[PDB]
C-alpha cells in the first residue's frame, strides 16, 4: 500500500500467531510488541525513547506476517504503550518514505 | 526525495534559524527539538514516550525549513534523545510510506 500520514499509520499483524495493531515507525530501530507471549529462549534489553527506558525481552527468529508478507525478525517484548514495527521489519517487506 | 530505511531517515532542517538533524518519525505525532531557542511565548506539554512521559515547551507558528518546502508549525522544545519530525510536519510536506 501507499499511505498518506493524516492519521496513524496502524497495521494490522500477525506475531507468533497473535493478532495485533502496530505503529509503522520510521523514528523505530526495533519492532516492539506488549502482551504477546513467545515460546523459548530470550536475552535481556533495555530500550529509550523519549521519556526514559523500558525494559524487554528480545525474541529471534519470531514469525510477523504484515502487509501480505511473512518475514521472521527480532521481535522485542515489553510495556510499550503503543506496538510499533521498527525498521528493521520494514527493510525486510521493502518498506519506503517519499517526501 | 524516497528513502529505504535501512539507515535512520535523518534530514537537516532548519528551524527558527538553526540548523538541526531530525529523525523523520512516522511514528511521532508531533516535531520535537532539544537544544534551540525559540522567541516569544509558549505553552507548557508533556509527552509520552515509550518511557512515560518528557516536558516540553509548545511554540505554535515557528519555521521549519524541510526537504526544500518551507513550512510554518509547532514545535516541541524539551530534552528529547534525538530530533523527531513528527506527522504534524510530514503532512505538509504531503510525505507519504509506502510498504
Ligand atoms: C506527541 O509527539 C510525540 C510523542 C512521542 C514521541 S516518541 O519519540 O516517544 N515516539 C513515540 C512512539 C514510541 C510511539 C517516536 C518514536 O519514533 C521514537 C523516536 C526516538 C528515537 C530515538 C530516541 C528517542 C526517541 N523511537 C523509539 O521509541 O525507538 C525505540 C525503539 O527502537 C529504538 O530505536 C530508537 C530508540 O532507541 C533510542 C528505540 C515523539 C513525538
Ligand atoms: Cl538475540
Ligand atoms: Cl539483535
Ligand atoms: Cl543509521
Ligand atoms: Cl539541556
Ligand atoms: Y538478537
Ligand atoms: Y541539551
Amino acid at each position: 500500500p501507499q499511505i498518506t500520514l493524516w492519521k496513524r499509520p496502524f497495521v494490522t499483524v500477525k506475531v507468533g500467531g497473535q493478532l495485533k495493531e502496530a505503529l509503522l515507525d520510521t523514528g523505530a530501530d526495533n519492532t516492539i510488541f506488549e502482551d504477546i507471549n513467545l515460546p523459548g529462549r530470550w536475552k535481556p534489553k533495555m530500550v529509550g525513547g523519549i521519556g526514559g527506558f523500558l525494559k524487554v525481552r528480545e525474541y529471534d527468529q519470531v514469525p510477523i506476517e504484515i502487509a501480505g508478507h511473512k518475514v521472521i525478525g527480532t521481535v522485542l517484548v515489553g510495556p510499550t504503550p503503543v506496538n510499533v514495527i521498527g525498521r528493521d521489519t520494514m527493510t525486510q517487506i521493502g518498506a519506503t518514505l517519499n517526501f
